[PDB]
């Protein structure tokens, strides 16, 4: 027996697993649980404390998926499969890992807590890419990971009623984070210093927990990759969320008053759920997800806009960066014309069509608008320039100018603030060269999965794979991504200067404006004219 | 006597004169009178035609500038100054002029017909700067201009009424293209082929007459410098025009104790007032301080103008028809000095984002705050946002893009699109000569001077380069006129048309031609394409 992987944590006793890596072992303690399964009368209700266990709780494998929606787009393709559950599904899914060094840290080692994305309907701990044990090896922090509710289940609200309040899934990151304050240093973590990082829907959590004052208390630093909790995807008002949540009863013959609608849903097979989510949303579109977080006056008091309006930064630092070309997966789940086996050289009338797919919901005008400012007017029916347009359009709404706000909000209001680019296609990734360097891309190379021998990158990706885990690491031990002056130096995102970093095979690069022109459209006239 | 200065109109007889030029000599018959003098009662109505004369009439010297405002803003200064009047001033001011070569042509020859600019409330075909005897030595033309009113005179509007029913400076040039169609031939001209050029408010009319059914057979082509009749500054509603109006006969006292009332007696009583008494007041019946905006400007009373000329070109068919269009390089930059906050000729006028903000309305004016916002978010550098020079230029921009560039893109492209062949040209030359300070680039008006010959002057110091690039931009004007075409009948670079797609145009400056796209095609989809629907809703 190793007692380098016999722990107790509060609730009991766990045991976990030794793993290797290139760079030597790691220890890890995967499936714990962190709250009673959130099923049968338990659907939809913030999660409870996991209640103490006698004996040992095998913590040697990952544990089930949290039940969601399965991508069906192009079936046994790698880009997709990627994302999808690789664990059978389950409603009892709330489980946390722990990676550690090895032998197990003896002194407080910074945490790094890392939330998945997947647009509050999608993902898990689980997944390949988002493998703790590199960035553990190579930058000796604690990360930890954990499972919270998606879809319907995290985040069907019936707001003002106790059977569904919504946010039940934010709340099961606020636990897992809870979790970790109270038992990370019987691995070796340092619960003083812990740092959130996430992607996309993950990032716009991070987001969250940030401008939640009860969530404030657990962590210490932020890390938000392509993504960002004012994000128009990211959250719904509550009239359109009684809304959804409404229609999706009626769908699956419910009812046969809250208390009843809600009783009527807790019947039915979470599968059934999952089949008619995306149905409630009110148009076709793309980058829109049916249930997401609530702006009802708990979790969060106001919308993140105004939440970043009116805080005081001080003391924060924040990473937050976006990909090289944020728009383009996106493009393939309905804007018409668009496929990855294809060139999806649009003509004039789809890009037309696309505008009002990819900004769903707006006036015509406002729709005139965005075709006026993506228009190259000297080459208005070009179809390259049109699918790199539509490209742009998506990518900037949903991702780029929602980040570019956070950032310069938030440095003007006295966070120290970090920007990136990321610019490195892989050489393994299974897109088409016309979607650039595409949303959740950057992701393998921060969890330092190029080093895995058994996969294909290159020697320079595994250089460059290590050089982004330094900066994660530096980051989250001192507030600064920077190594030594030797460099250039990444210099603080200013909402003045603007300057940013690219990430790439090459050293860094200073430029300045995270597309200034275009998110002026988006973050300083578009609100004004929806106004009026 | 000499019989080449001696010619018999339809009203009777004049007698002109010889004049030098440093080409050799030409004819000209300056101050022909084409209608009854508009005075007295005549003031505010439509022309009527001169009554013949016994005996010779002398046309030997320009007549009188229609009475007007007279600028202030620099007095002395030479760049205001060359606009100013140079006779004096009358509402006895409906004269205008022929030059022809000497001797008279023995064939018919195409003519041009100029209509000066000035924001339909100043301006006079006797200005030096449109003195047409170099053009037509040069290239063998007959060259016409008219003085039409301006200001209240011209273009003071109470629509509906017989006493005042606006756009009489517009019927006025209309009656000098008449008198043309009847009476160039005696002079060597060939009335089937004469070609209309104007440059700002001159273009407008052009313009409009373009828009207008009666005047549209008085003329076969058209060239368009620095205007527009679509022009936001260039026309005026009828309720507009009528608040206008009225508001000024209430600030010289029409109606005594009161506003408005019966039209024939307000009238009636702005008969009464002293002309120069109308000047006094003219500026201030403006909705607010503004650029580029004039009190009295063609009305859209369905009359002249059946429709707004936006919708008349949308709608129209220009087969049959061709037009040169063209703007200079710095449109905006001259207007600025009359109201934008911080700008000067007398310094380098490097404005603060404060100062850029509010010039903005004073440049667009009369729009909501959120086009007041669009522009703002257009013209800004959201990387350089509060950069002094940038600021300077941008303001620039604005007022010349949305007062000259784009409309003058607006109507090059949907005439191509309609039928009409189109030649449009960026004109870059800044003159050796010009006064105005070198921050304001290429200002308004400042071709004119070129596409008249005035460099061929001695007295004045223009370079010899100048004086070859004068005799190829007459010589383009001048082919234009002839063939609807501006290239020359070789290895030359050739003016390629302007079409709604491709947007070729050409720059005009002492290099050869380069043919370029798009007129400011970005920023004049803003301005043509989406303010509007913005302004609708
Ligand atoms: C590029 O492909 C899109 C998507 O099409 C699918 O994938 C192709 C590779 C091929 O297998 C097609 O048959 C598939 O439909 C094409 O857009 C579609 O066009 C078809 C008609 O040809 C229409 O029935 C679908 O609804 C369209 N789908 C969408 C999302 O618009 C597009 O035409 C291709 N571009 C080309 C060929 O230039
Ligand atoms: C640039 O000049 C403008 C215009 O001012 C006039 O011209 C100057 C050259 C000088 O002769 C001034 O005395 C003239 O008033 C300046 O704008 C003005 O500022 C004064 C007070 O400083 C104010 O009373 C006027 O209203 C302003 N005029 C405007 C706003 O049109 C401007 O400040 C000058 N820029 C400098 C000096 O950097
Ligand atoms: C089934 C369905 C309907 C409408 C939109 C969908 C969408 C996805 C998957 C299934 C969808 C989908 C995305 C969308 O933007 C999207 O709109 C990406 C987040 C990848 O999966
Ligand atoms: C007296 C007065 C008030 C308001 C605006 C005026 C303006 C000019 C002259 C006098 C003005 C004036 C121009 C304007 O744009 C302008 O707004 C240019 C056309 C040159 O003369
Ligand atoms: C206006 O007053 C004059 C003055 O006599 C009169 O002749 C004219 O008919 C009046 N018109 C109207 C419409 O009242």
């Amino acid at each position: 027996e190793d007692a380098e992987l016999l722990v107790t944590v509060r609730g009991g006793r766990l045991r976990g697993i030794r793993l290797k890596t290139p760079g030597g072992p790691v220890s890890a303690f995967l499936g714990i649980p962190f709250a009673e399964p959130p099923m049968g009368p338990r659907r939809f209700l913030p999660p409870e404390p996991k209640q103490p266990w006698s004996g040992v709780v095998d913590a040697t494998t990952f544990q089930s998926v949290c039940y969601q929606y399965v991508d069906t787009l192009y079936p046994g393709f790698e880009g997709t499969e990627m994302w999808n559950p690789n664990r059978e599904l389950s409603e009892d899914c709330l489980y946390l890992n722990v990676w550690t060094p090895y032998p197990r840290p003896t002194s407080p080692t910074p945490v790094l807590v890392w939330i998945y994305g997947g647009g509050f309907y999608s993902g898990a701990s689980s997944l390949d890419v988002y493998d703790g044990r590199f960035l553990v090896q190579a930058e000796r922090t604690v990360l930890v990971s954990m499972n919270y509710r998606v879809g319907a289940f995290g985040f069907l609200a019936l707001p003002g009623s106790r059977e569904a309040p919504g946010n039940v899934g934010l709340l099961d990151q606020r636990l897992a984070l809870q979790w970790v304050q109270e038992n990370v240093a019987a691995f070796g973590g340092d619960p003083t210093s812990v740092t959130l990082f996430g992607e996309s829907a993950g990032a716009a959590s991070v987001g969250m927990h940030l401008l939640s004052p009860p969530s404030r208390g657990l962590f210490h630093r932020a890390v938000l990759q392509s993504g960002a909790p004012n994000g128009p995807w990211a959250t719904v008002g509550m009239g359109e969320a009684r809304r959804r949540a409404t229609q999706l009863a009626h769908l699956v013959g419910c009812p046969p008053n809250d208390t009843e609608l809600v009783a009527c849903l807790r019947t039915r097979p979470a599968q059934v759920l999952v089949n008619h989510e995306w149905h409630v949303l009110p148009q076709e579109s793309v980058f829109r997800f049916s249930f997401v977080p609530v702006v009802d006056g708990d979790f969060l008091s106001d919308t993140p806009e105004a939440l970043i309006n009116a805080g005081d930064f001080h003391g924060l630092q924040v990473l937050v960066g976006v990909v090289k070309d944020e728009g383009s997966y996106f493009l393939v789940y309905g804007a018409p014309g668009f496929s990855k086996d294809n060139e999806s050289l649009i003509s004039r009338a789809e890009f037309l069509a696309g505008v009002r797919v990819g900004v769903p919901q707006v006036s015509d005008l406002a729709a005139e608008a965005v075709v006026l400012h993506y228009t190259d007017w000297l080459h208005p029916e070009d179809p390259a320039r049109l699918r790199e347009a539509l490209s742009d359009v998506v990518g900037d709404h949903n991702v780029v100018c929602p980040v570019a706000q956070l950032a310069g909000r938030l440095a003007a209001q006295g966070a120290r603030v970090y920007a990136y680019v990321f610019e490195h296609r892989a050489s393994t990734l299974s897109w088409p060269l016309w979607m650039g360097v595409p949303h959740g891309y950057e992701i393998e190379f921060i969890f330092g999965i190029p080093l895995d021998p058994s996969r294909n990158y290159t020697a320079e990706e595994k250089i460059f794979a290590q050089r982004l885990m330094r900066y994660w690491a530096n980051f989250a031990r001192t507030g600064d991504p920077n190594e030594p002056r030797d460099a250039p130096q990444w210099p603080p995102y200013t909402a003045g200067a603007q300057q940013y970093v690219s990430l790439d095979l090459r050293p860094l690069e200073v430029r300045r404006g995270l597309r200034a022109q275009a998110c002026a459209f988006w973050n300083r006239f578009l609100p004004k004219l929806l106004s009026a």
